[PDB]
């Protein structure tokens, strides 16, 4: 249930919250900016303004419901959380985000981290290109 | 030339814009947060407020003069834009940024994008750790 998920994240149930979460769960909205999410809601006949979308996505960010990624100069995109680690390949023209998890890259990071006297705790990797 | 760089960026040549550009051009301030850059200007006895630093840095970013990196925990580090490839190892404790480049990672990245028919335009790689 979508009520339970909200309540279980310490977040009071409200209608904007439900409607924005609903959208976040749609297969094709797996990676999404506040603007795109707002536009979807418009197409869905809703009146939720973009400021609410932002306010809600922030609350979801802090509650651990979503993860915020800051893309190349400007764009924040959101996705629902998972323990399953991935990195991102981003098309600069199609608004398309491919997830990947390469073993060799994962391993190399650990060794570079250790080449310098750095204890690796987290990373982020974004590849951008034309599709 | 700084006056020229600003004009080429379509930006009015002002004193605040000059001084912040000068700090960014200093070797030991290559990767710098707005707060660090502000503090540095105070140490030079300049009269530029923290707000002005934020605003100008944003104009620079919009204008392609600087590149912004969002690091773990929601802080922005700035550097002057370059084509000179390097990636980032970031000490969460020290607040230092170590540059690195790794042939294997760079090769794997090319193979991954090719596999999804993306022509890479650029990429960011931030490794976070304790130092
Ligand atoms: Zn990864
Ligand atoms: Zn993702
Ligand atoms: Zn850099
Ligand atoms: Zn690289």
């Amino acid at each position: 249930d979508n009520n339970q998920a909200l309540k279980d994240a310490g977040l009071k149930v409200t209608l904007p919250r439900l409607k924005i979460l609903e959208v976040l769960q749609q297969p094709e909205c797996q990676h999404i900016s506040a603007e795109e999410l707002y536009k979807k809601l418009i197409d869905l006949g809703e009146e939720i303004g973009l400021a609410t979308v932002y306010r809600v996505l922030n609350q979801f960010d802090d509650a651990g419901i979503v993860t915020r990624h800051h893309f190349e100069g400007g764009k924040s995109v959101f996705e629902l959380s998972t323990q399953h680690h991935h990195d991102h390949l981003v098309c600069l023209d199609c608004g398309e985000v491919i997830e990947f998890s390469d073993d060799v890259i994962e391993q190399r990071q650990k060794e570079i981290a250790a080449k310098y006297n750095v204890q690796l705790t987290n990373h982020s990797l974004y590849l951008y290109g034309k599709c």
